[PDB]
Parts: C-alpha cells; structure tokens; sequence
C-alpha cells in the first residue's frame, strides 16, 4: 500500500549501499518494487541521482532471436542483423534493460548474446570493445565491471539471474567446460554478415551441477557478511560488490571441480 | 497460419493500398499479425520499404500521466513533467507507437495528451509546433495529415481507435461541445513547470452517441467505396485516406447536430 517516488527510492538505494561514482549492473523483477509515482524510470533516475554524472547503471539486454529460428535455414535470409543501436533486448530479462538502452544517452555494446546496455559517465568505456567470441570473458562490460570495482544490484530479481557468475565461469579452472559454437548475422560496416560464434556455454550448467546453481552461490557469499540487502522501494534487493563475488565464485568453481 | 516476413508484409501493405511518398497514420494490435520472424520491426521496415525515404510512419504516443494522481496535491512535487525525448507512451494504445518513438530517428510532438511519434522524411514537420491547447485542431500532427494528403491504417486494431476523427471533432460545428481544463507539469528547456490545459473533451464522445461511434462512422465511409481493406499478416486492417474521411466524419457530425 506504500507508493514510491523518485526521492524515497534514492534513500532506500543509499541505505543498500550505492554511493557517488559507483558503477552498478543491475537486474530487476520491476514488479517486486510496487507502486511508483513516475513509473520506472523513477528508478533509474533516482540512482542516477545518487552516484551522480560519474556514475553508470547497466542492464543485461542480449537481443530477440531464438535459436530454433537461427537455425532454420528457410527463414536465414529473413533474420535481421543483430544491431547494437536497434535490436531490442531479450524480453525474458524484463523491463529493465530495455528502459536503459531507450533511454537518451544509453549505450548498448556490441557481443550480440552478451551484450550490455549502460547510461552514465563510463557508458562509453564499458560498452567499448565487446569480444564477439567469449562475449562473457575479461574484454567484456562484466570484466570492466570487475576492473572498475563496481556492484551488482538485484532488483527483486531471483539470485540466478546474476549474470556477472557467466564471467566467474569464464575465468574458474575446472574440467570439461561446455564450449558452444553458433552462427548469427551481424553488421559490419552497416552490411548484413554471418559470422561463427564462439563461447563458454551460457544456458546450462556444469554437469553436475542444478540449472539454479548461481544463487547458491550468492547466499554463501552473502553468509560471509558481505554485500547487503535492503527493500527498493517493496522489493527485497541485495547489493554485492562485483570483484569480490567473482574471487569468491572462482574458488567456489575450482574448488568444486577439483572433486570430480 | 504461417510467418510473416520483412517482404511478405511489404507485398502485403502494397496490396492494401501503401505507396511511395506516403505519410500514414497506424493504430496497430500486433497480436493479430502473427509470428514476425524479426518482431513487429519488420512491419515499420516493411512500411519504411514501401513508401520509401520521402516517407513518413505515425503513432499516437500520449502519455502516462494518471489524473488521480496527477490532481493529488500530495504528489504534486513527485511528478515527473512531460518530456518528449523521455516520457513513455500510453500503455492501451499498445507497443507500436512506443516501436516507433524507440527507433533511432524518431521524433515526438509536444503536447503531452495529443502526442503522436514520427519517423521518415517528414518526421520533423509532422512532429514541429503541436499546439498544447486543442492539440487536436489545425496546429497538430493529425491537421497536418489532413494537409499531406496522408492516409491512417488501423492494422488489426478496433476502427474506433482512430484517433484523426478527433480532429474531426474539433472541427466539426454542433453545440454543446465539452470542453476540458486541466494542469500538468511540462519540461520547459529542461525545467518542469505546471501549466493549465484545455481542449476539447476526448475522452467521452458528445452527449447523444454511443462510445465506440467512430466505428460505425469508418465503416459507412468504406460502403461509399473510398477505402480498401485486407489482411497484413494474420491482421484484418483498414486503410482509409486521411483528408476524406474527415470530411465525411465532419459533414456526419454537423448533419447529426442539427437533429439533436
Ligand atoms: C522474469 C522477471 C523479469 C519478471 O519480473 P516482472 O516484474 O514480472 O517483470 P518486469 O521486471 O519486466 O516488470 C514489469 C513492469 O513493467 C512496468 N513496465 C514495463 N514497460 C513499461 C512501460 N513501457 N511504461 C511503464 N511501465 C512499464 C510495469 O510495472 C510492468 O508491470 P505491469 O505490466 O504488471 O504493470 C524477473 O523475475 C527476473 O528474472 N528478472 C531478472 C532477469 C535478468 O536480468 N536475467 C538475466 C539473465 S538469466
Ligand atoms: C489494445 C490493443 C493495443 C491490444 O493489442 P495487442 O496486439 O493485444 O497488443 P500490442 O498491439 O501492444 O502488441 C502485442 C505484441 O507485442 C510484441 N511486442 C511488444 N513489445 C515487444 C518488444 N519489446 N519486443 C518484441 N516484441 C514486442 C508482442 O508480439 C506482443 O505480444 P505478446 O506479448 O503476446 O507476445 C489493440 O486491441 C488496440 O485497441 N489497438 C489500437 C490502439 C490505439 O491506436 N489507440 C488510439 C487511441 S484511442
Ligand atoms: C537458472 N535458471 C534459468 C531459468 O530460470 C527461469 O525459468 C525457470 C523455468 O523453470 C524458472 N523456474 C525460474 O524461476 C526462472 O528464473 O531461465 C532460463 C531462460 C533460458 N532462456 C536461459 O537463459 C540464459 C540464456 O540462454 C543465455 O544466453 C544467457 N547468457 C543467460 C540466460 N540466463 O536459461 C535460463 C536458466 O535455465
Ligand atoms: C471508447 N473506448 C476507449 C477505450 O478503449 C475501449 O473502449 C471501450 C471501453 O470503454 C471498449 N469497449 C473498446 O473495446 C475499447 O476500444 O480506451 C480508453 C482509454 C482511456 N485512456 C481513454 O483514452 C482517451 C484519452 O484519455 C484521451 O486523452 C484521448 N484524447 C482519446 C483516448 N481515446 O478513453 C479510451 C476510450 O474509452
Ligand atoms: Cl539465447
């Protein structure tokens, strides 16, 4: 029953521990945060408020093309390239990452499955040069999150949707890592291309491992007594930062495949 | 029961009447195209295909500014103001005028309620100097599609969903025309300032009619001949041409104020 408005989100998102210059990738179930003035946008306006013109929010956008569509050879001609200015984001990721990349001024980088919509004073740097190949490794928004000592917020988003753990897999040391291969089109020099794609699988799990295991992973860090968790507006959030979950996740990864 | 395709819906909008040149107004419920290999995108593609560079595609924006909260006086500093580069469309009139205001190159008009979004050759114009009074009168997109000689396409939407006959309302000499009043907050040159407002009353139809009567009205202007029907897609859609069809709704509506 309690309506939030731009100002009562800035202090609920200082009191979870977002501060001046912060860089923070986030993932948002909208709905969790209840009633809002301003709609959403009251949201991204209110962390812009708080980390102020240095700052960046991200958003995971990836884009719109099924696989079984992909790979159907009748329909290859009929695919529009992926383009990071104008291919819409996956919409299994919710609202969010499409509020960011249509708001004026956003950036959106260039790894179609990978890629990352950002607004702020380092949108540029971290949509810069999205390896295409490995979309989810060191040259990539989540690495220069990582480089950048940012966070992570969880928006009344579930823990498995962390997708900041994709580069901790990327980086952790364990036997037979799943390797996809997949063709899409994409855009070079303006020009419809497809190109051969090449990354550390996404979509499944280490075997033997459940399909959720990232939020696992999150409470244990979380059992550390680090990172914090507070209500955005009604959603239960949880603010983490990025370097230390990924040092965490990579042992926790390469502690567990030394076991098999 | 098939796909629909960039080229399949280009054939599909020649056939119903689009031509090069053209500046059309859509009211779209994309539901009921059907599965779109590259999403609703390929319809605006498919239309910016059709009638070419010179062209121009419309949607009715609006905005979503609630009355309730906008006449709470408790909310009154928590509002944000309307901003023709940010704030979002009307959710009930659908994702396709949001498609269109998303799409890199597109412009929004001014006045907030009366909002429509353009992109293609004449997007500037359509767009330039909408009237915040009686936004529907000459000084508008819909009095300046009327002066193009343009068309509007309801694409599977409901012909009462036709806005352009609005402006036939404006028009249209019959007593007792209601008129509204009412304040809101506009950015101006990046400030938010209240203003007061007034037009004439959309939001009901004239005291004696039903409310979807703009339907009944499309239909007998399509018996006299003048209009094309035909499917897009999956889509039942009308195409009518703007500048008859509103003489024929004003003739219909001053005829009719004389009996009542
Ligand atoms: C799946 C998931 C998104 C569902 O969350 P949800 O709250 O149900 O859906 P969204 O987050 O899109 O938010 C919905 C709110 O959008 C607002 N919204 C959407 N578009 C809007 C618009 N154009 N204008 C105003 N509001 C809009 C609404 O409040 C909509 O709610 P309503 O339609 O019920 O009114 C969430 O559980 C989740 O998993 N989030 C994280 C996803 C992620 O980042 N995944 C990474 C890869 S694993
Ligand atoms: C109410 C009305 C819009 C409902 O239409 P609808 O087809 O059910 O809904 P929309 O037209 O918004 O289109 C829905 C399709 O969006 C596609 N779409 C929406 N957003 C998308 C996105 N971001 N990315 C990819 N696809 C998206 C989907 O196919 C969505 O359908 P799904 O959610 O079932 O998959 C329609 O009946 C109507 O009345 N239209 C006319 C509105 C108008 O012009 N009013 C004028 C003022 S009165
Ligand atoms: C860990 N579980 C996740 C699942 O959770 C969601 O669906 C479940 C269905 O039972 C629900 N129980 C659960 O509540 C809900 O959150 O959603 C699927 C969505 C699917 N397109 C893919 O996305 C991945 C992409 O394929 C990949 O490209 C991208 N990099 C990462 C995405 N997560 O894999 C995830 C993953 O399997
Ligand atoms: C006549 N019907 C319309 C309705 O759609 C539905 O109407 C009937 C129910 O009422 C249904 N039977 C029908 O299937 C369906 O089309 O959507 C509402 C949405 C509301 N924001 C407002 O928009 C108006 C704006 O408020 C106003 O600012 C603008 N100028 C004109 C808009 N129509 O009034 C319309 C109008 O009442
Ligand atoms: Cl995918």
């Amino acid at each position: 029953s309690r309506v939030s408005t731009r100002s009562s989100l800035a202090e609920d998102l200082r009191a979870i521990g977002l501060a001046d210059g912060d860089a923070v990738l986030v993932h948002a179930a909208l709905r969790k945060v209840g009633k809002i003035v301003g709609g959403p946008d009251d949201i991204l306006d209110a962390m812009r408020d708080v980390i102020g013109p240095a700052g960046t929010v991200l958003g995971y956008a990836d884009w719109q093309l099924e696989d079984e569509i992909r790979d159907d050879p009748a329909m290859r001609e009929h695919i529009p390239a992926f383009d990071p200015l104008r291919s819409r984001s996956i919409r299994d990721n919710g609202f969010w990452p499409e509020l960011i990349r249509t708001t004026p001024g956003a950036l959106r980088s260039a790894s179609p499955g990978a890629s990352m919509a950002a607004i702020g004073g380092e949108a540029e740097w971290f949509t810069a040069d999205h390896a295409l190949d490995y979309g989810y490794g060191p040259r990539s928004p989540l690495g220069k999150l990582v480089e950048a000592k940012g966070k992570v917020l969880m928006l009344g988003a579930p823990l498995d949707t962390m997708t900041l753990l994709a580069h901790a897999e990327h980086l952790a040391d364990f036997p037979n890592k799943r390797i996809l291969r997949y063709e899409a089109p994409i855009l070079v020099d303006g020009e419809k291309v497809w190109r051969w794609f090449e990354e550390f699988d996404t979509s499944d799990p280490p075997d033997g491992l459940a399909d959720d295991y990232f939020a696992g992973i999150v409470e244990e860090f979380l059992a550390t007594g680090r990172g914090k968790r507070g209500k955005i507006g009604e959603a239960s959030s949880v603010l983490v930062p990025a370097d230390e979950i990924v040092a965490f996740a990579v042992d926790w990864l390469e502690r567990w495949g030394r076991t098999a």
